[PDB]
């Protein structure tokens, strides 16, 4: 078995690309999936994606991907890495690194928002970079696996 | 189908009525639905309802609510009110109004209840008046919705 | 007088709909009153109103509600409710139930708002739903002030 | 009007008198009073009374025994121990020694109960041994003023 | 005729064993499942078990359980413990008297895990003696639930 | 010449030179007033002055102030910063800027003083610098009511 | 002995009168002891005496007063106030009430000495008053057995 | 062969089975103590006991352990758990192996109860199963001292 | 420089009036000083001032100021005020006395700003009234220095 | 099409790769400065870096990138994102967006490291992929100030 | 009975250099005694030593060496130094000057051990410098009470 | 040449033995350093001293340190103490093991110096001993670094 990179999208990203007109439209979800597959294809490397408004099919989906040999997660919880002792737990079950996303400051809002069940077991960090910070632990991810030279 | 108000009911909350009916009462979930059903039959406003153990299916509820163009959102979040921050993101990503109604007193029970996730976001709250405060909540719903005679 | 149902308001609520609107309606304590004893007439309950900015009055009050009868108490607390015990303690020295009733949402507002001596011991709370909260709390009054087929 | 000693009682303590808020044992604030009164002739030392519900008069009380030349205060501030830094600065402003009296056990009660803003500039502090309390206050206010021989 | 005991496994519990069996456990659920369910015939008390990953199924489980009559319920709410009052709710709504099993030290781990939505309600908790706990507590449980011996 | 300043000294300040060769001198409240007075005379506005001991005075007072037209107030509210969320309401609900002053430097005090339910909705706040923080905050009035250039 | 009544002194109460007494005079534990003693021969009420600087000595005595028949306990636990469950527990599990002296005021010095695991659970607690907190306490106590009154 | 296990019973205990402690259970000490020793027994394996009130005579055992050998410790601390530091550096310094035991549900009461000094450091912990938890303790004990197989 | 006086501002104070003159206002810091340094030479008292972004320069120039005979320091900390004890530790050390100024309402602001290491040890503070809040904090000094509130 | 980006590194990042490579040894702060600006070149935009351990040298370099007219801040604070406020305030007085980053992951280490005095105010934060932050914020920063190209 | 100089080994300092000499270091409690005695006896002045794990034993000889005449207390109090009020209480009430000693730095231990019910009234404290430490203590202490010069 | 050991003073202490010679103490900087470099030479140890009240400047001379082949650092950070981590992470970025000294009594000033961002990675803390906490800090290096007991 190989090496493939998971994304995880948690609850409320599929909403992604509905305030439209101008606030934060028109990007979505899936415009940044396709990004991240053609990045990663780019770089020869297998890249499988997944979202889910409940918990548990997340958790289940992080259970999958140890059996399927997943090398590296990366994963944008959203309001689950407040509050989801469980995905902690599911990931550290699983030994697989990663790679903790947010399209949003966590740090400029809420008070509530600044604490995480994730981002101490996580290789890094990355929030407030929009859709481009996927993209960045995409990159990271591929040095990682694949490191050093190409050529 | 399409609604204009909808009544979302969280976790246990189905067991209303149901163990020891001579000491806790006989109403019923069921009975509590079919009371507000009625109520706004009378304003000629189309009412949905939906009850969940499961977070998900409540906020994939939530996100569908958009589509189908509800105006406002009756929910009585339970043990959720203090422990989803998915559920505050999903109302708030979606930009339905909402009010909270709890049938108990939050205030009166153990200081983990004081806290709600969504109670600063909400137009208003209730709790502790039992069945009528979905009643009142509902009473004050269609009077936003279609003004009509103040009192 | 006798009555059966005292309406109490607390400091600063005067003020309504005096600095007019913008800053808020035109609705005025006068109004809500006037609704309210409205309301109690319909039902054939008499019904009383008091307000004041004076704590000590408030308690004084409360205290003649004992001498009068009186068997639920509607109160406004308004800013009182984050720092009388005083308030607390003649409610449960008169042993007459109550339900506590805000205007505004308390909940979306300081956290120092958050808090009150009196809620834990209200038979409930209605907050930010406006005029109607009043009229929701005489509602739930009326109801509960009828039976005593109970012991 | 020139007292040496001076009894104040706070708000809700009329309850007493006026039929039990809890209560034990319909022992009234009058029929502590003729007794602490009692107590003080027995003496051939002079004391006056006060209660009020109001917090503006319990201050007014305490500047008015300034002029009078009260030599000591028993203070039973009920409530107003929990909230009013107005009555110790009164109390402090006037520099007359104080001893704070509770019929009940205020730590036996909500957490709120163990906060006082008077106990730590009192002399000392009587709680839980009901009526009793004050006549033990004046035991050691009459010591301290007029010495005897051990008591 | 369904149930006596049911036996509840909360989320990331179906790893146990899984990788990798050298390091850590060989141990798998499933072992005990069937340690527990044998340890329940010779004692010809009937024994259900359950996991999963997702609370809602876990709840409903719960609820399902009262129409079946369980006498009592053994949980291992692993992560679910220190996050779901849903959980909590659950078991006080249908008043099944539950004993709170972890396999390991939850004290001897983060702070976090200190706390939990559940030890307070339970009869009894066992925590860091692995998959014996779940033994003890059946013992426990048959002895309070089919108390053999005349004293 | 319709601009009107109004001064509110809150509780216990009526104390203010009493012990008087030591304890805190020979100001007196009145002497405060006074000068206030003529210094305002000579910036030709015109100044009220306010003491009291109850706090629902000192409410109802600056309720009087907005239909007065009063355009700024300078309040020292003493003991009851700490406490009154009442007067943060009136000062807030008759929406006239303030000035928070206090003789003494609460900071260098008990942590207690260190709060504030007044402050952060000051336009500025002086302490300890005696009775000249009053006439400071008058000078600032002055400038802000009739702002001067060049001459 | 057998006896009715027992006052325990805790830790370092045996040091009294033995340091500068013009520190805090010449009042000796034994004299405390021998005044007791009287008051109490006064009633034909026996009364015991015990002090220790070991916690395990006094729960010793205070299990060895359930036996001997004890109706009440006065105690001046000291420093064992703030740190000793040990002593909690054995006043409850031996359930003899009792009433808890300090000669200091416990509220007027460090914060850590604001908190007893005794006051909650006492009848009534005295402190700041001196050795005649003890004889306060004592008159309570016979009153409670042998009633007299005037009133 | 040859192999001792210590329980160790803390302050208070020897309460058991009389009269009224808190929770009056039927079983004493004694009757606990004796199960055990046959338990014990039937494994060949010899089971000290010892109760104290004395924190230090429980430091000594400890220390008396290490010399005699012991293979592991069973406590219940009692009161101790809550307060005792130099419990858990005794049994940290000796480096004997232990299980700790409450017959109460420990988070079942006040909060002051939910921590321990020996938690933490403990191979697992019991509490709430009454005296039941001695003996899953001991039954733990006994295997991992004497794996079954091979003898 | 007699009776001389020492004008402190700390780290960013530089920036006033740079950026965005309109909408955020043009006075600069060297208007502040020029205004200062005229109010001083009015009153015939020497002053300096003194910025710098670097807390060792601050706390040098402070050290400095004690072998200059300065008799008063006007500090404005800016951000240092939450920060350093450094700079409490040299105003300390040198036992100059200071008035503690800020140009806005520190209160207003985020929580962190609510803390001063200063504050408790200033004679005065002065905040949220700009400019004049250096002017009134001279205006103060002067009177204190060469006192000629007497003619 | 040409801009300034400032780098700035704060205290100890000079050490980096100076001490027994392999600790994390090798890669230093000019390795990482040679990166960047070839990675500006790349772009045709211009690049300048600044490190220091002195905070002062660090709020001077930014009030200079005002003047220099720089459009976006990159920085790795370090130790003084958890101090410095004088930092925040000098970000924030010039208005320069910003960009946080940390080369290893500040949430995975001491709980004091989790806070800091920038992370609210900055565009966004990176930590925990050590070097290649520092890129992935400038990428980020070049599509910010040159939005449109081959892409 | 008499020594100038005192020293107090706490709970379990009995125990060092007991087991696993060679890994945990060979200096024993006694080795410490005898070096301390040399070093007292160079200096001409009398030492005396104790140890106990038991508190109240502490306490008495504490007591006992106001009576001796000791002038100086050099105290490792160990685990007894963040739970012991008596301990405190006993130093503070024979007023003998004291210095704290700890083998371990107790700062790079768990929180819990940051506190300390001596540290605040020691003259000094010195930890984590091993037996050393107490030598440094002797080293000060001899200073203290003796003059520096001999002969 | 170059240091063996180097002693570090913070800010302030520049200012020793300068302001109230007779109330002060006339010990300076200069006579402890001088003191130290004595008692250095006497164990033909090379020792370096610095001083400076700026941040920066010590962390530079740490990071010289290194470089200098400093084996011990003894540090007096004064104020720093609390408040730099960037001191923090010098120290632990060179390696160099350090002990830190305090003159005063840090644990009996306010709550604030009882916290310290140097303690936990200390081998050692000396706090209220004065100068000689220095020597003593000296002594246990020298042994360190050329122990005695091989010879």
């Amino acid at each position: 078995m190989s090496s493939t990179i998971l994304v995880i999208h948690g609850p409320n990203l599929n909403l992604l690309g509905k305030r439209e007109p101008e606030v934060y439209g028109h990007l979505t979800l899936d415009n940044i999936n396709r990004q991240l597959i053609a990045q990663a294809e780019q770089a020869s490397i297998t890249l499988d994606t997944f979202q889910s408004n409940w918990e548990g099919a997340i958790v289940d989906r992080i259970h999958q991907a140890q059996t399927e040999g997943v090398k590296l997660i990366i994963i944008n919880p959203a309001a689950l890495t407040h509050t989801s002792v469980a995905l902690r737990d599911a990931l550290l079950g699983v030994a697989i690194p990663f790679i903790e996303v947010h399209l949003s400051n966590v740090h400029a809002r809420e008070a509530f928002r600044h604490h995480s069940y994730l981002s101490d077991k996580a290789i890094g960090v990355i929030c407030g970079l929009g859709a481009k910070g996927y993209s960045f632990a995409l990159d990271y991810a591929i040095e990682k696996i694949q490191p050093s030279n190409p050529n």
